[PDB]
């Protein structure tokens, strides 16, 4: 019943490989509030890593879950079907962008969704290679670790991950990688390592998550769509983190002016219950023969009803508009703090997928990982839970529930401001 | 709201790759009973594919879940920890066989569990290759599809799965593969394709599941343990399906007389909620550096409290003894039926992990997949839900909850008896 | 100028990885005679590892080489062509078995020939995987080491060789692998790891060379041809060692009753000059696009005229018949020796591809590698150069030139007899 | 006889995959002249693709070959050794740059040399990955095709080549890739796809050959050497084409100011006879265990004496100085032609490794492959044999023997000058 006592028990019972960002054991939570085992209250700006866009235990979501719990929790869909799985698939087919008919597969984790999107693209194109981008993050299974553009620590010490995954550059002007450089890096793969006829898919996060909250511009995404179209390559949009409304539209691709062939989703789709999925061009989804897709827990009944309710909540509570309003208030406030702290070299974000990036004395070539970690620690001491990201660990991101109250927005920005003021001296 | 209308909607919204064993939409369930959307009642001998050893919605499990729903459903353990994850790890470290210190990681699906056990073995041994057995089944991610000893349909049409996974023969006297043949096939790998110094682990199901309910003998497992010891190879016991009490002991390895270095578990561990994990020798588990293990939903709070309750139920309701008793009653009944049906060439199984195998005119080299499929269909028509398995699709398995009523044991065996009598008419 | 001083210099200038079977420096040679730097004369029963079926420096071969040396030694065929390359390709299209149009590519080494046959099959079938057999030997490049069914020492310590090469069992009744077992091991790969639709070729040595001089029966080869036909898979006959007349026919496949799609050849094709090549069904050979095949030294002019002359010598000197006569004389003498030494557990071979296998106390389960090495060393001391082979290093092979004189046959057999008698004193 | 008649026979007996740059069949050649079967005389500026630095059939080389031909042509060194192989290794150990003990392995082709250098690096570092550069060319075996930075046509239509080969950018200011971009691309691989501890070697051509005659600067090579040193990575200099004197020093690395760990050589090392090898840091070479290195024809006796004689000729005839003088005369002559032809956008090269690059309207972004091909064809009609190179096929390279006389230098430049004038007419 103390965080420290539980941390000691953790070190003796759980491998050190599972890191602990905050050495705190949560006991209960509601919307943006979390209480630890000692009764201390925190304001949650991490949202369980973008999983709680509708807040901890949204009452509508919980009541849907409680009703399903009276019916059944598991049959394994492939054995005996159930309606919540079917209804969610129909809804995702309508909401994921694309003017063609789509089909949806439900699985359980984001890594599984990416795994399956790739398998489907391979079966549909009869090709085996894939292309992913620098700083990308797609999961912790062997193949998704290969797709993830970061070896340490995700796959550190394990030897080489699966081959035949080629690396393109993610466009990022802030750090000198132009859209031209990014597209040229894909043609480079075609010419040097894997011809287009051997590439089943190009996988991309419309807004990189663990990679630093860097967004693709519609122009880049349009050139990418054209390049895939030219070569029969499937464009896979990994919206596990950017999806379920974080960017102000349900899916970030809606803001890109083009539709991907396959979209993966998870995290906030079910507001705190284990569910993930893949929605894409119906004929591409159907390339795999019966028995080729599935999973024991896939599309768990309770999680399906939670997701159907999350989508209803977005509509009833106009959370997309709130995401945009929230993002503006956050950026306005961070820009204000940036006026007094040159270390804040960039304030950015689509909708509520907001981040700031820190540099030693403002030099874009010197990521300040130290100040970043210090701000995360100081915030925690003030009762605010934050996460950093980026290949250089100098990006601070905000993933607070879209259901946050106005007073809490001011409260969080004030704490952050205090952390930077106090970090000096 | 008829099964037919829902199947039509399925064809429009969900990929055909997700097979539908039974064209039925379940509406609600309780213990061993499932009711479809039309109100028809069925006896569930599939148990959601060995996930419901405590039955659908065990009341104790559901009450614990309902209580946790008033606290929190998700924080992402590696961000903010919580006690149910910790407690379950402590208990698994004690319950998994091996008289030495252990640690446990929780993830969400069985495939993720196997993925992590291999990543851990690789980090621990500083080697990259793995060996798996003929007919094995380990999951649907790219790497676990490579480990899985069956291409069609699991990875059919997708091109070749990850390399550096080698194939040994699973011992099966019924089909002419002796234990010597099995051990020799491992040495063959060492000599022809991958030396011991490049093999991080040998992955094996103590009792193959999708592969036909073929169990390893203690003598064979002991020879394997010695072979791994000699070469510094990690022995990974995949107990995703054999575990959580199906064979009469919590883990089948308990009946082998030797302990693995790592064990995967999932399915019945949480009685119908998404949870999986890996428990192993502490020093092996600790080989991965911080940040190297994780997952967004991993050890979901609700699923953890469900697992803790499943473990108490096993103890309180004497479910291990019941598994053994149930298995004896099932085999006795199946043997009686076999006296009248030569096609049943084998009746086998540890605990309640029971199966019968069909051969044309009891000819061991002639797998009778048509009869097997006919029995499954005749059983559904009589209200009994069964699954077949085996590389040749001729094994009928029984995975009915261990909480089955005495009358239902009689009912299922009687229905199976009628199916064989009516198929022979 | 002494063998010992040259061996000391060798230890300082050349990697220990290049083994040295005999610590002798050859100075000159003629037909089956070799003289070292110390003037000692030896009888060559190794033939430079089956490279000298026409003997060291056959006078007709040397005369052709001398005539070509006056013209040119290299232009790179793909840059400026030359007639000897063209003429040899025309002849091999006719000589290689297969009653259909063929085309031929010339390269330089046997490993390059195998590499090319695989590249060609992959382009022809649009598939990436290959199957090779236990104990096979196909060369020392990364891919041919993967095809090679022996890790130690060929690829020992280098980490895992290229993936997507699967292992079947070579038929060998002497060691309990029946033809049914061999064919079943192929279906096992199709079911467990790589479907036929992903297998471009099955690569096989009609008579395994480094593997122990084990020969496929015509019945087995016919079943393999039927299996390949059914699945659109290319049958590649690696005749680098079995070819150029060693078995009594120019190519061993001629005795199998069926034709492969692709044949590799090297070693004795040019009687001691660097040349290798691939001959196959015309439509298969033409699947690779222009520029996809080549090599700097490929089809070297001097080696081409040497090969053209070697083929003429085979016709003029009736070497195919001599091979069969030599083989019988050798086997007869070896059988005579086996009557006094039970350790000789088998005497076998097609044509002049002769071997005996040694067992500790006639026990086929106890390969006698120590005695084998002892016989090689004793023979060397008596002036006879021999080589062993076999995955267990207990096979003595004879690859003496087909041009050997009758008295030398007796001389060699007598030496081997003395070696076994004295090893046993 | 006729070139066209021979081309027709070629189309019927040889696969189209073997391209034919010049549809001409050579009959005889001497120094820089070649005569076809129609008796027409050509000036050879291709040198059999840089194999004839000492010219066709240098008399001293031929005399050495003739002397060896009276002794023996093949024993397979690893069976029975011979002095020429030993003597050549001793000399290469001292002449390849590196102020430390080296050992040398001889094989037969350049692709085999690169294959072995990587196998040796892998065994020495106990790592399996490699890094190669954009536009690189290393051979036609599966693994060297993966190293080769060009898919079409070298590995076109065959599916994906071996994985675990990562791609860095070769520095080339002319085309916008700075040295900083190049080094940053190596760090990118380390961070995104393969940690340094999994990279056995970085393979680089000091001057890219098929990639366009682009040379590394000493500054870049020094940074690359420092990066390899920091991470324990072996630096492999592929000097198969740049070596044996082409650049003015025996090996190009000598001009870089640093030594590689391993160097591959072939082509001009033996003046037109099949030989290749790897010379490197002794303890790295010795990391492979006995039996782990070899090859049937490896270090062929005749090619060894040819190479020993080529090295003496370089000394006796001052060929390195001549290569520098030749290079200057060529560049001066080409610059004069460039004053009248804007299409020639760059004239470059170290020593006699000279090239010019053609651009449409002198625009660096508009490679002129059509004009380049027209020049090669016109030059041939005028009796001058040329080759092009470069990933965009717009680089004309000159590889004429270093033994060329002044009159022929003038004559070849005049022919080239005419081709450009007549191309614009
Ligand atoms: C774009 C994207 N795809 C895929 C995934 C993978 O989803 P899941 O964690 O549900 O497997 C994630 C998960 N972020 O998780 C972080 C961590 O574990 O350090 C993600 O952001
Ligand atoms: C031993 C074993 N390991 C691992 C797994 C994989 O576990 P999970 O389904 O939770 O990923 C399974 C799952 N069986 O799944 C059947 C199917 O989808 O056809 C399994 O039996
Ligand atoms: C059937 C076969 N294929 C292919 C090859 C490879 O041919 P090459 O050595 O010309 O590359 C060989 C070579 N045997 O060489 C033995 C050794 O080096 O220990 C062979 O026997
Ligand atoms: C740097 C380098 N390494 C390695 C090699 C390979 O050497 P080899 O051709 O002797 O195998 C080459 C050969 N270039 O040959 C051209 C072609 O066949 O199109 C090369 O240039």
């Amino acid at each position: 019943n103390s965080n420290k006592e539980l941390m000691q028990r953790r070190s003796q019972a759980i491998p050190r490989g599972v890191g602990q960002i905050h050495p705190i054991f949560a006991d209960r939570a509601e919307n943006c509030r979390v209480w630890d085992v000692e009764g201390r209250e925190y304001l949650d700006f991490a949202g369980g890593i973008a999983v709680l866009n509708t807040g901890h235990l949204h009452p509508k979501v919980v009541a849907a879950v409680e009703a399903q719990l009276k019916k059944l929790s598991h049959t394994c869909f492939q054995v005996l079907a159930y309606e919540p799985y079917l209804e969610l698939c129909e809804i995702m087919n309508q909401k994921v962008p694309g003017d063609f008919a789509k089909k949806t597969l439900l699985v359980t984790t984001g890594s599984e969704a990416v795994e399956n999107a790739v398998k489907i693209a391979r079966a549909a194109t009869k090709r085996s290679g894939t292309i992913a981008f620098s700083g990308a993050y797609h999961g912790r299974t062997h193949y998704t670790l290969a797709l993830t553009g970061k070896v340490n620590p995700y796959s550190a010490g394990m030897g080489l991950m699966p081959g035949h995954v080629y690396r393109a550059l993610y466009p990022c002007p802030l750090h000198g990688i132009s859209e031209d450089d990014a597209i040229a890096s894909i043609h480079r793969i075609f010419k040097n390592d894997a011809a287009p006829e051997d590439i089943a898919a190009i996988v991309i996060e419309p807004v990189q998550g663990e990679g630093g909250f860097y967004a693709s511009s519609p122009a880049f995404m349009q050139r990418l769509r054209a390049l895939c179209d030219e070569h029969g390559i499937m464009l896979i949009a990994d919206e596990v983190q950017s999806g379920a409304g974080r960017t102000g539209t349900l899916f970030a691709m809606e803001q890109m002016g083009v539709a991907p062939d396959l979209t993966t989703f998870a995290k906030s789709i079910a507001g705190g219950f284990p569910l993930a999925g893949v929605t894409g061009r119906a004929e591409v989804m159907d390339a795999v023969a019966p028995g080729g897709l599935g999973g024991t827990y896939a599309g768990n009944p309770i999680a399906c009803v939670a997701a159907l309710e999350v989508l209803k909540v977005f509509e009833q509570e106009n959370l997309l508009q709130k995401a945009n309003d929230l993002g503006q208030k956050l950026k306005d406030g961070l820009l204000a703090i940036a006026e007094k702290h040159p270390e804040i070299g960039d304030v950015r974000g689509l909708g509520a997928m907001i981040a700031i990036e820190l540099f030693e004395d403002g030099d874009h070539n010197k990521p300040d990982a130290k100040l970043t970690a210090e701000i995360v620690a100081r915030a925690r001491d003030k009762g605010l839970i934050l996460l950093s990201c980026g290949p250089y660990y100098n990006v601070l991101r905000i993933l607070v529930p879209l259901t946050i109250e106005d007073a809490q927005i001011r409260q969080g920005l004030e704490i952050i401001s205090q952390c930077f003021d106090e970090a000096k001296q």
